[PDB]
């Protein structure tokens, strides 16, 4: 029943020849200027980074052979003649450089550069080509391309092509120290002879270039890239101010962490959270890599639960795709992810250390994702990494008061291993639960757990600590027994069952078995119990027979009374108007 | 003030060379090695494109019998994987002049149908992401014509020999590295030809066995699918268990071309993964929004052929096609899900009930108006101009109003029977307009947020309520003056009320608009007031003299002045109850339950 032509019955029969790998420069070209970058714009982001490295290029040369110029990338629109042109003050091109490295696809000068530096070069770290094929870019946008070039040792040049598989290289006066090129951009992308197009993509992916950058003789780059600063020089209103930018944001974080660290890969990165809660009505961490943007969603380097992060992460030497808007698949991407989880959790739970109060606020206004991160994570490991930041309250403290599993964990009796919780809307009905009432008993302490998904988180969780989470789950003697079996009647479809208890000042009070239900309900068997001591029990009690249809309201407030003071009915609007018929018939 | 250097300075002097670009063709395998495709996996993909292409070509050829399938095998003992097609294999000249050379591609000088896949030349580079060495074999078709093996380690070099036992077609084997050994597990190299390739028109084995390839239905004519390849096909491509409520397979040529199937799931929407899903083709393998952010409830997968692919094959490449093809696929979807509204409203109610928040988030989050009416064109509310249940909307709605009119009217209440016995809409049922009556959480917040409809002002019946004080309060009570109060008395129980109520109103006011209810909050913006408290104000509590529960107050302040003050509070807070406008309730049944044992002595 297996089908397969697959066998070895090829042998190397005679002579063979050795032939060398070619390259059809001419579809090459094309493939570049076409079917490379998700965006046309991108090929202003080349230009910039080429104009970069060559300013990086001469600031490193007069570092030894010391010299005289300013060190800056100019950009021209002409939206009557349609280019666009780029100029930098930088190490420029002589004949023989602009015919090898502009004429030749994948040569790259930079590269060769870089390799020789020693590596503690600043210039090292600076340096963004790597391909040999950026330049290229110009032919998206571009019929025409003119290069004029002048190097700074001992004669100018132009170069020119309309990328179609030639170029023309011509002498030329007079041509200024560096580099300049003129892009005649064609009918369908004249948008980048528009000044503020350009300034759009220049403040996009170029904003953090080293080197001042104008544009129609008006500097752009204001702002300086704080994530490649020491931690200690940076002030409160710098981060302020730069996470509104980086998070197209209006508030302030309430929480920043500025990290650096060199393995598994050099890592320059801050993370901020917003002060202001997210909702419904509704940017992520950026990735750069030596100042130039990359993703403004960065896609790997952080696990999904930690998406509501804003800020930036920059690294010199993570492995880039040949579109420069994607990342390589790595081993190193993928540690990456992992030392920056463990990095966060750390950082937040030092946070509920030093301001536990403030940690409660951010615990309700970002707790949900953790949640999220514990049930959608396969790691039993970073499960209870993650589970470190829960909060709940518990049977063993007071109302309103949050604890870990950890501080839950600690005050556990000496000779147990089981973490006990009961995922409840509310306290009430946490305290009045069946389950509950006997683990109060014999055994002790239960985790309160009120917010939503805090059940199947816990279920996710499954273990914690290496221990096991499981869920712990007047009047006479006949007068009250007349009253009872006439309350069953008029709430025969209501409640699954009516008791007698010892409430003090409130008449009746709803409890319920299964929490698991009452979520259904809030999305229901409630029993009611009743106080025969209290007057309104009493005053009930006579009106039954006396006034039976006073005593059919008084009864239904009752019973709505006591779910509203169970939390089981949030919107009272339905009784009002009964309750106002009540109080005029009352008042008579 | 400016800072320029450009100038127009720069002139030409004596002659010029000329060069054609060349390529360092060492560094562009390098390029195709480590740096092109983002997923090593892709190579399978690559190869299975090839042996397709390979297949169509014979096929063409045989018009003018044999098999045409594609084989996979892996060995997890030898590190190896092997591909081989029945197709029409390479000559010498082939071997080398397409396989040796990057960027070129023999399938383009053999046009000259759409069935073709590759298009830049590189794809067969892609094993060298994850082989040391490729051995390939093949046989040309007919045509003289020897057998060949190409073989090569990935850099600079390759050696072709004829060769014996080649059977027509290509078979090609990948000494993998030891980084890719996962590619040697049939569980993985599964797991990737059906992720790309799992359209593919050939048959594919691995190991032997037959792959469970699939008819790209999203292509064919959409009369000649029945219910159930539907349910078949929505549950692939959803990875779900239950089947489509509603199904939409959209074709068109302009001024896109587009081939698509939309579902709706018959499951209600998870509540926790719509806090925490289209898939995109070309040519019958995967790429990787294309819908707005409201239509993530929608399963399918969407193919357009004016949709650039990058080299890497993974990215869509006109940022400004793909806003278009959004806005003509919101559109097309919400024609199709108001065509299902007419066909069958039952149905639709249950539709609107599951997925509704969806088109209030949508209408909450577009700043375009005229998207906010497109989607909102899909509401469904009730009428106080028809019976208890049944749906309408704001076209209707629209349509029944008479000339004169301008204002959609509307009011918020948790149920019918609410509404329609609101004070609210008592109120209103002294002018002569239409409410729309909604009955949903966030249905206010979603026609705040859309604020006007077919040039059509939409006020809530409370905002109104209250800008007619500061018009004529033309209203005459609903009781006659012998059973209101005087107004001596009337004007002797405000002055009671307002300094019992001092920090809590704004003002107190005798109101001639209501009948059953005993008095009402009023507040100009109720609704941002409403949407505020979801985490005080200047309200205005109104009275109606008419009613016993007020004229009971006016007695009970001189009788029993501490009962008149506890129902004074409790008539307060009923009233902020029904307004929305309350805090929690809890607090108030301590008071309710004294005031309800004083009340009966
Ligand atoms: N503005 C410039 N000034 C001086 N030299 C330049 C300039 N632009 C390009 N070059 C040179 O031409 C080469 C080719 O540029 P380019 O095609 O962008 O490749 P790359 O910058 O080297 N690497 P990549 O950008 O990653 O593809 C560079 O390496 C430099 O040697
Ligand atoms: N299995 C095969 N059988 C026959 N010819 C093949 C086979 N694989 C590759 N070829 C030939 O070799 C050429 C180069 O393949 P490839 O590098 O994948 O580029 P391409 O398929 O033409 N376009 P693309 O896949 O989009 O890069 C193809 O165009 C075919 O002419
Ligand atoms: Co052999
Ligand atoms: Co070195
Ligand atoms: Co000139
Ligand atoms: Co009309
Ligand atoms: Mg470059
Ligand atoms: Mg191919």
């Amino acid at each position: 029943t297996l089908h397969n032509i697959i066998t070895d019955t090829e042998n190397v029969q005679g002579s063979f020849s050795k032939h060398e790998f070619q390259a059809e420069t001419k579809k090459l070209l094309d493939i570049v200027a076409r079917s490379l970058y998700s965006e046309k714009e991108v090929f202003i982001r080349e230009l910039i980074s080429n104009g970069s490295d060559a300013l990086e290029k001469l600031r490193h040369r007069m570092i030894t052979a010391g010299g005289d110029a300013p060190m800056e990338i100019h950009l021209q629109t002409d939206s009557v003649k349609g280019t666009f042109t780029i100029q930098d003050t930088g190490v420029g091109m002589n004949k023989e450089d602009l015919v090898s490295n502009l004429g030749t696809i994948a040569r790259s000068g930079s590269k060769a550069f870089l390799d020789a530096l020693q590596n503690q070069a600043e210039a090292s770290s600076s340096i963004i080509g790597q391909f040999g094929v950026g330049f290229y870019s110009a032919f998206m946008v571009a019929d025409k391309v003119e290069v004029y070039s002048q190097s700074a040792e001992a004669p100018g040049y132009k170069w020119s092509s309309d990328g179609s598989g030639v170029f023309e290289v011509a002498e030329a006066s007079g041509v200024r120290q560096g580099t300049k090129i003129v892009l005649h951009l064609k009918d369908d992308c004249k948008e980048f002879s528009s000044e503020d197009r350009v300034k759009e993509v220049v403040t996009k992916y170029s904003n953090f270039v080293s080197f001042p950058i104008f544009l129609n003789g008006r500097r752009l780059n204001t702002l300086q890239a704080l994530w490649m600063m020491e931690p200690k020089d940076i002030s409160e209103w710098q981060h302020e101010e730069f996470y509104r930018y980086v998070a197209q944001a209006y508030d302030k974080p309430r929480y920043t962490l500025h990290y650096r660290a060199d393995a598994p890969l050099n890592i320059r990165s801050i993370f901020y959270v917003p002060e202001m809660k997210p909702s419904m009505f509704d940017s992520s961490v950026a990735l750069y890599s030596r100042k130039i943007l990359i993703q403004t969603k960065a896609t790997d380097i952080l696990p999904k639960w930690l998406r509501f992060l804003r800020g930036v992460v920059d690294s010199e030497d993570i492995p880039l795709n040949l579109s420069r808007e994607l990342l390589q698949e790595s081993a190193l991407i993928r540690k990456l992810r992992d030392v920056l989880q463990q990095r966060v959790i750390r950082f937040l739970l030092d946070q509920s250390k030093k301001d536990p109060e403030k940690y409660a606020r951010f615990f309700e206004d970002y707790g949900l994702f953790m949640r999220e991160g514990i049930v959608t994570t396969g790691e039993q490991s970073v499960k209870e990494d993650i589970a470190k930041l829960l909060r709940f309250e518990s049977s063993a403290l007071p109302a309103g008061q949050q604890t870990s599993l950890m501080e839950y964990s600690s005050r556990m009796k000496a000779g147990t291993r089981n973490i006990y919780y009961l995922c409840a809307p509310n306290r009430h009905l946490a305290e009045h639960s069946p389950y509950f009432e006997a683990m109060k008993q014999k055994d002790m302490e239960v985790l309160f757990c009120f917010e939503q998904f805090d059940e199947l988180t816990l279920l996710h969780l499954r273990e914690f600590d290496r221990k096991k989470l499981i869920s712990a789950e007047r009047l006479s003697s006949e007068q009250a027994e007349d009253l009872l079996a006439w309350m069953r009647n008029a709430l025969v479809q209501r409640v699954t069952n009516i008791k007698v208890t010892p409430l003090d000042t409130h008449p009746a009070m709803i409890t319920v078995l299964e929490m698991g239900a009452a979520r259904h309900f809030l999305r229901l068997q409630p029993t009611l119990e009743i106080n025969t001591g209290h007057d309104l029990i009493k005053k009930l009690h006579a009106l039954k027979d006396s006034n039976p249809e006073l005593a059919q309201l008084l009864l239904e407030q009752i019973y709505d009374n006591a779910m509203i003071a169970a939390g089981l009915n949030e919107d009272p609007r339905p009784m009002i108007s009964r309750l106002n018929q009540l109080l005029t018939r009352a008042l008579e």
